[PDB]
């Protein structure tokens, strides 16, 4: 049912479904079977940063993931988002764990949307701390926000192990006009930071930034290779 | 029951309660009659602009109100809002008629908030639309289709209606202050259209602060300008 547009960054390849047979990044359109993806490396228990942007005039939907040492993985897809998303929406960040685990933090969140015309429009939120109770967000499944200052997308338990089949999002609580017909330029950046760590055989599944419907709820089974975001693998 | 910190545009001098005797711009804690006024030329027709800032380190809330032609009007008061409002709030926009009125339009309205230690929130409506979803209107507000926010009943033939109230709040909670922050800071501006034909206008708009769940008063038409209960 819901309306998906992601930016995933996705520790564990299932090549069953369509993912390369390394770690990646990628973007989905209504889908889990990325239209575009690029090789990640993934540096265990590094903080890395992911940046996307996107603007109505280039319709090009690019990101970047990197670390401190300077490497870095992107990926850009050619798409007018005019024609996949609703005109109201809302962002948000996802993750999982699913038969392999990680910790799955977010250590800092922003948010950029501008409709310029004719003839601004603009929201813009900023998080480098977050709080106990964070009451500009709407978290789902089993995401919460901690005292450490950070959001923990999945389960993570008292001595900081990280937890299997594990499912969390959190949304910011205005609804985003991301598009207006008569706007010139509708764009919009994300940005976040992000810790993930694992002594697993291997890190599964990934995190991912996401716009969606403005009711959107974590689909019914939506832990492992799903990310939060989709119902099924199709 | 509501805690309300307000800037008011007040059209209408009502010297009973404590109003001077000209329209005049305000700075509201937790009660209608102004900590602070100064006095303010409206002018009828055209359309003004209201800038409102606020530091939690020079602890001054301060005001401008300006039209075109360049006469403005400001009011400055020292307060440690720390000490006067939640934690988490809602920002807004409110207005009233009574038994004299006026159009209270609002062509455009931006906000800024900032806890350093940076969280932050900003936003910024330059036209107003038929559906605006992070808007919450209360009472009387519409947003209409000429990308403007009308705080208060209107008739199809463009006439202001008496005795009405409406507000708007942004969706999303705010958070205002943070013990731990170094700075908290705000303002917002606004741009503002009253008119009226009427033998005076009444009765003004404010700019607001409450807790988050706030709603119109009981009885908040005329000069309670649907921030408070009563006239304390
Ligand atoms: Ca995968
Ligand atoms: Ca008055
Ligand atoms: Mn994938
Ligand atoms: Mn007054």
């Amino acid at each position: 049912a819901d309306t998906i547009v992601a930016v995933e960054l996705d520790t564990y390849p299932n090549t069953d479904i369509g993912d390369p047979s390394y770690p990646h990044i990628g973007i989905d359109i209504k889908s889990v079977r990325s239209k575009k993806t690029a090789k990640w490396n993934m540096q265990n228990g590094k903080v890395g940063t992911a940046h996307i942007i996107y603007n109505s005039v280039g319709k090009r939907l690019s990101a970047v993931v990197s670390y401190p040492n300077g490497d870095s993985a992107t990926v850009s897809y050619d798409v007018d988002l005019d024609n996949v998303l609703p005109e109201w929406v809302r962002v948000g960040l996802s993750a999982s764990t699913g038969l392999y685990k990680e910790t799955n933090t977010i250590l800092s969140w922003s948010f950029t949307s501008k409709l310029k015309s004719n003839s601004t429009n603009a929201l813009h939120f900023m998080f480098n701390q977050f709080s106990k109770d964070q009451k500009d967000l709407i978290l789902q499944g089993d995401a919460t926000t901690g005292t450490e200052g950070n959001l923990r997308l999945t389960r993570v338990s008292s001595n900081g192990s990280p937890q299997g089949s594990s499912v969390g999002r959190a949304l910011f609580y205005a609804p985003v006009h991301i598009w207006e017909s008569s706007a010139v330029v509708a764009s919009f950046e994300a940005t976040f930071t992000f810790l993930i760590k694992s002594p697993d055989s291997h890190p599964a599944d990934g995190i991912a930034f996401f716009i969606s419907n403005i009711d959107s709820s974590i689909p019914s089974g939506s832990t492992g290779r799903l990310l939060g975001l989709f119902p099924d693998a199709n």
